[PDB]
């Protein structure tokens, strides 16, 4: 019980992964049937800087409530497990302006990625294992048709199929992403979490 350990991408290229932005297209969150409050449109921006810091800023938009939530993962190259796509991050839930609301530790496991199109991840809180997430992620709002099977294989490894996940792209026509806040918080200094 607790957080599941999943095999991860071998030879993780941080520099090509932690650049630009990603969209979360499909996902499973916990064991229970998904409620409308957990049906969100998520986009995140990240960056790895020379100092070795990794930073990821999430915009989570719930079309049903027309509300945004924001969180930021902070990590350092030295939090990664060797050369695998695996690491621990301090994830902070924040307001638009970056004020801390709550914080937790996440274990992030990249099951697979080709860097330029898609990634498949497992995220889990070692202190709240009932909060686990398997997610499909894309450089575009939809996963590009020509990698749909390369993705479905990855999900295969973890006992899942794409159709077995919430398709966030059913929200699409109502999906919104707070690019302004994303850009602003990425640049913004967080001395309580940097280092």
């Amino acid at each position: 019980s607790g957080c599941s350990t999943v095999d991860t991408v071998k030879d993780f290229n941080k520099d090509n992964f932690f650049t630009g932005s990603w969209y979360i297209t499909h996902y499973k969150l916990g064991d229970s049937t998904l409620e409308v409050g957990d049906k969100n449109c998520t986009k995140f921006l990240h960056q790895k800087t020379a100092d070795g810091k990794i930073k990821e800023v999430f915009s989570n938009y719930n079309p049903n409530a027309k509300t945004y939530s924001y969180d930021i993962s902070f990590a350092k190259v030295s939090d990664f497990d060797g050369n695998n796509g695996k690491y621990t991050a301090k994830n902070v839930i924040v307001e638009k302006d970056g004020r801390k609301i709550d914080e937790r530790t996440l274990q992030v496991s990249y099951i697979d990625t080709d860097y330029s199109k898609y990634s498949v991840v497992h995220v889990c809180d070692p202190a709240a294992p009932d909060y686990y997430l398997y997610a499909v992620q894309s450089r575009t709002e939809n996963v590009k048709e020509d990698v749909k099977s390369k993705v479905e294989a990855a999900l295969g490894k973890v006992g899942l199929k794409l159709s077995g996940l919430f398709d966030a792209t059913t929200l699409g026509n109502k999906c919104q992403y707070d690019d302004e806040t994303l850009q602003k918080l990425l640049k913004q200094s967080f001395p309580n979490y940097e280092k």
